[PDB]
């Protein structure tokens, strides 16, 4: 049970100690590629688990980042692991620190979590404003009445700006 400010230590450290073993050597993750989402994105003041997003650049490096996946400097431990998410629960300082690691390709990295903080009720209003102009996102990119239409999104800003949504802080997300 971390505190907000202790998490974002946490993914500060974090930024710097995860990795994933391709051709038998540790590719690091470069900081670029890290967001927050659920509570720890709502800048919430408790948050009772950390869900972190990671950008996997390649198409096979997706089912190929996650299963090998290495951390140096915290014990982790591997509990529930697939292909786009894995659960490990990891201990740092002499004590145990949930994370939840969960990949996201290069299109969907925005998208994702952006939509991953949620929560519902904040995307189902979401969705409602980008349906008066017929746009959905989620995972994926951004859809046009019911099929993934291919939309220009970088960062995670251009994924809101792009619908044509009002843009509100990660705070003001409930």
């Amino acid at each position: 049970m971390l505190t907000l400010i202790q998490g974002k230590k946490i993914v500060n450290h974090l930024r710097s100690r995860l990795a994933f073993e391709y051709n038998g050597q540790l590719i690091k993750i470069l900081s670029k590629n890290i967001v927050a989402v659920g509570s720890l994105r709502r800048e919430e003041k408790m948050l009772n688990d950390v869900d972190l997003l990671i950008i996997v650049p390649e198409k096979k490096l997706l089912k190929h980042v996650l299963p090998n996946i290495r951390i140096k400097g915290l014990s982790f431990s591997v509990k529930v692991c697939g292909e786009r998410k894995c659960v490990l629960f990891i201990e740092w300082e002499k004590k145990t620190y949930q994370l939840d690691l969960f990949t996201a390709l290069a299109e969907e990295k925005p998208y994702a979590i952006f939509h991953f903080t949620g929560p519902v009720s904040y995307l189902i209003r979401i969705r409602a404003a980008l349906k008066k102009k017929n746009y959905k996102l989620n995972q994926y990119g951004l859809f046009k009445n019911q099929t993934l239409v291919p939309l220009k999104i970088t960062t995670e800003k251009e994924l809101i700006k792009e619908l044509g949504f009002t843009y509100r802080i990660p705070k003001k997300r409930l």
